[PDB]
């Protein structure tokens, strides 16, 4: 396990490659609100859909601000293509820097995201061109490896994880065609199945505060060390990725909650989730699915390696996260089979999803890592330990 090739810094081109006639390269400045608007305009109509063209991801402008201007960010890695005459933004590809651990080798990488071509420009082989240009921009800045996820199979996947969905407002989900009504059942019976308590159960549960950063940083790092592939968080990354700033962010995107032990007052667990809507492409009575996605978490209980005790602790914590998300008006709680999630998905009534996320490394070779599923693509507790990075 190691890099595939060494990039010769002396030979990185200062000029980008040629584009389709009528189009030109443009760095995006997402500090300019009109440019953030442009990116949002493009993703809102042209980003990731299911196969039935029912749903499209609808990242908010707030989410994009948050996802793309994280610690160590560079505008140079926010790449646009525009039409030369009208100036219209027609494609994008983006990165932000982070460090990852790949089987206890630490690597400086770009996370690549928000690859997007306007529907009218599809099937013209612009993707490889986008990919080559961001690669060039990264090489110039001293970064030679990447990580990304996609829902399509490409060469040499590192892992593969299945999406799971816990209805919070079952009837909303049923009405937009997201959740089916099985079959021998009724609306009343699905609502009953999905009922949650009105209050949380874990003692000392409260929202995270800025004062919690150093302890959450420590516990998260220890927790994530238990996975072959994981994100190697810095303290700035804990602040950015976990601690909502209501002063400065009007439309909250991240929620995080800690458990302050009632006896010792040390934080013993935490969990977090983020706000990511999908647009309901063509439905009478609703227009959006308001999803919360489980993000990072950690529990002291993990380090006993009592798998029994770990499941019990995660059942309570995750049910609390469901309750908190319902309380914040989310329709669905979404999670993948990564981390230790196969311990709690099926019992907390998450339904298996159609979507799958495939994980890839650029210019780094490593053995595959388990992604929390077996050969039937069902959660498996003996197939965890592999993926400990959640990309947005
Ligand atoms: C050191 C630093 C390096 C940094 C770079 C690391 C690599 C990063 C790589 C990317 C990380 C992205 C992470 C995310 O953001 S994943 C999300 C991607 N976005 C969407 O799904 C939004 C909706 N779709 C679109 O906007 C377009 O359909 C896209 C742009 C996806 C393809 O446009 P189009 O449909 O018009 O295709 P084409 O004719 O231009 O080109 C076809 C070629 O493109 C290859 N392809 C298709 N889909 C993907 C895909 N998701 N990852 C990598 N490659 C992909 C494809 O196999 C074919 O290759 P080949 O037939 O020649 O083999
Ligand atoms: C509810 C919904 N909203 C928008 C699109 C698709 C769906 C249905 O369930 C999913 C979900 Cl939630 C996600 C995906 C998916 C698959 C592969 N890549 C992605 N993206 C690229 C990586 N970031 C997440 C978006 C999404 C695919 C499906 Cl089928």
């Amino acid at each position: 396990g190691g890099p595939i090739k060494i990039i010769d810094p002396e030979k990185v081109s200062k000029e980008p490659d040629a584009l389709l006639e009528g189009f030109e390269w443009a760095t995006l400045d997402l500090t300019n609100e009109t440019e953030l608007q442009e990116l949002w305009d493009l993703l809102t109509y042209h980003y990731v859909e299911d196969d039935n063209a029912m749903f499209r991801f609808r990242y908010s402008q707030s989410f994009l601000h948050w996802a793309l201007m994280s610690p160590g960010w560079k505008k140079e890695w926010h790449v646009g293509v525009r039409a030369t005459k009208s100036r219209k933004l027609v494609a994008s590809i983006c990165g932000v820097p982070t460090e990852i651990n790949v089987r206890n080798q630490k690597l400086k990488v770009v996370e690549i995201n928000f690859l997007c071509i306007h529907k009218k420009l599809r099937s013209k082989r612009l993707t490889p061109v986008l990919i080559k240009e961001i690669t060039r921009r990264c090489y110039l800045n001293g970064i030679y490896q990447a990580i990304y996820t996609a829902g399509v199979v490409l060469p040499t996947p590192v892992s593969s994880c299945r999406y799971y969905h816990r209805p919070l407002d079952w009837l909303k989900l049923y009405e937009v065609g997201f959740s089916p009504l099985p079959a021998g059942s009724t609306k009343a019976r699905q609502i009953t199945k999905n009922h949650l308590p009105s209050t949380t159960s874990t003692p000392g549960l409260r929202p995270m505060e800025p004062k919690d950063i150093d302890t959450v940083h420590d516990l998260l790092q220890r927790y994530l060390s238990r996975f072959a592939l994981n994100q190697a968080f810095t303290r700035e990354e804990v602040d950015h990725w976990l601690v909502h700033k209501p002063e400065t962010v009007k439309e909250q995107v991240v929620w995080a909650y800690v458990v302050e032990d009632p006896e010792t007052h040390k934080i013993t667990d935490f969990f977090s989730f983020y706000n990511l809507e999908s647009t309901v492409i063509q439905n009478p009575k609703h227009d959006n699915v308001r999803a919360a996605y489980l993000y990072y978490y950690a529990t002291e209980t993990a380090f006993t390696n009592n798998m029994k005790a770990l499941k019990e602790r995660l059942l309570m914590l995750m049910n609390d996260a469901l309750i908190l998300a319902k309380k914040a008006h989310f329709d669905v709680f979404n999670a993948l089979t990564l981390h230790d999630n196969p311990l709690f998905l099926e019992q907390l009534k998450f339904g298996a999803g159609d979507g799958q996320l495939h994980f890839y490394l650029y210019n780094y070779r490593t053995a595959p890592v388990p992604g929390g599923v077996n050969e039937k693509n069902l959660p498996d507790e003996k197939r965890m330990g592999g993926v400990g990075i959640v990309m947005l």
